[PDB]
């Protein structure tokens, strides 16, 4: 056996403890023993702490990965590690021009951090955003051949393109130090500006809408997804999940699930399960995840009609949901809310509506013409006409 004797720094090296570890000791078990040996090292929980090894440069430092082993960073007897809190302040200029000091996990890449930074502000399309190392240097202390050239070069000036950050790296790896102020800026332009939020006020309007169509049945979701929304909703109205308070029977299921799922077994348990999955996320962050979850579903922004159709060789209708949206028409299982088939609107050749049925003709000679028994055939005809007439 070889013993690895290390000094452990706790609370900014206010406490230095000499301890003995195996070289092959995993980093987490090392953190586990540090917690359970030094009483000064039991603040909060282990998720907010880790082992930090400083490099030759005081601005270069490495956080040990839990899955790795102490030996992996080539630690020899006498070396020092810090049991360091990873949440550290970082000043970032928001979308409203104000510089805000936010806590960031120093161990995470700026790509992962941007997910928590923007969504806590209300941005729903946080993927399209990034950060810039902003530089301010504008406060000055204090001919026919050569400068004719100097006026073309001065008028033909460089574009000093934006100094974005690398999402694959952390703040320490890219040279961004603690008390520097960064600027939040949108980098990509794929979604429209009028369909996303940037402040909590316009975000709440998105959430209030999305929750309404889910709860009144306008947006058909499956029972599993319904409790995932309920889990988010519970976080919004009650905060982080607490096992000993949010007990069975605590909820009013009507305010949380569609009507068809209130009676289904295990509803409150699955809601509470997703509630503690959120952890300690904020209400604003919870609203962002609720909205993005609704938009992620293929049934988002689709008007559905409860119709009846035939399947293979069984002379009996099946309850189906007929979806009509701005670009496509789809079949949806009424119980599981799965998308069984989908046609783009471009392919719809012609349609017909009876007082008892509704027929569709695609290019495919397919199987007959897709026909469904419905009392709202003319209603469906008006809707898809308003889509194809104006395209």
């Amino acid at each position: 056996m070889v013993a690895l004797s290390l000094k452990i720094c706790v609370r900014h090296c206010n406490v230095v403890k000499t301890m003995q570890f195996e070289p092959s000791t995993a980093v987490y078990d090392a953190c586990r023993v540090i917690r359970e040996r030094v009483p000064e090292a039991q603040t909060g929980q282990a998720s907010d702490y880790g082992l930090f090894l400083s490099d030759e440069d005081p601005r270069k430092g490495i956080w040990l990965e839990a899955g790795r082993t102490l030996d992996y960073y080539m630690l020899r007897n006498g070396d020092i590690l810090e049991y360091k809190k990873k949440q550290r302040p970082q000043k970032i200029r928001m979308l409203d021009g104000s510089v805000k000091t936010v806590m960031v996990d120093d161990s995470k890449t700026v790509g992962e951090l941007l997910v928590t930074i923007c969504s806590r502000i209300g941005i729903t399309n946080y993927e399209e955003y990034s950060l810039i190392q902003e530089t301010i240097e504008e406060k000055k202390e204090e001919l026919r051949d050569e400068r004719k050239m100097e006026k073309l070069k001065a008028k033909l000036h460089t574009d000093d393109d934006l100094n974005w950050l690398d999402h694959s790296r952390t703040f320490r790896e890219q040279g961004v130090d603690e008390n520097e102020t960064l600027l939040l800026r949108r980098k990509f332009f794929y979604s429209d500006q009028n369909v996303d939020s940037r402040d909590p006020v316009q975000l709440n309007l998105l959430y209030v809408q999305a929750r309404d169509d889910i709860l009144n049945g306008s947006h058909p979701v499956s029972f599993e997804k319904a409790c995932e929304f309920g889990g988010f909703q519970a976080q919004i109205q009650f905060g982080p999940h607490v096992e000993h308070k949010h007990k069975p029977g605590f909820l009013d299921l009507k305010e949380f699930l569609p009507k068809e799922y209130i009676k289904q077994r295990g509803a409150e348990k699955r809601i509470f399960q997703e509630h503690k999955n959120c952890g300690e996320m904020s209400e604003i962050e919870a609203k962002v995840k609720y909205v993005k979850l609704a938009r992620s579903l293929r049934t988002y922004g689709v008007s559905f009609f409860l119709v009846k159709e035939k399947m293979k060789g069984k002379n009996k209708l099946v309850p189906r949901l007929l979806g009509i949206t701005k670009d496509s028409v789809m079949r949806v299982d009424e119980k599981t809310k799965e998308v069984l088939q989908e046609w783009p609107l471009t392919t719809v050749k012609r349609w017909a509506a009876s007082p008892k049925s509704f027929t569709l003709d695609f290019g495919e000679y397919q199987e007959s013409y897709y026909s469904v028994q419905t009392t709202e055939g003319e209603q469906i005809s008006q809707l898809i006409a308003g889509y194809i007439d104006i395209i």
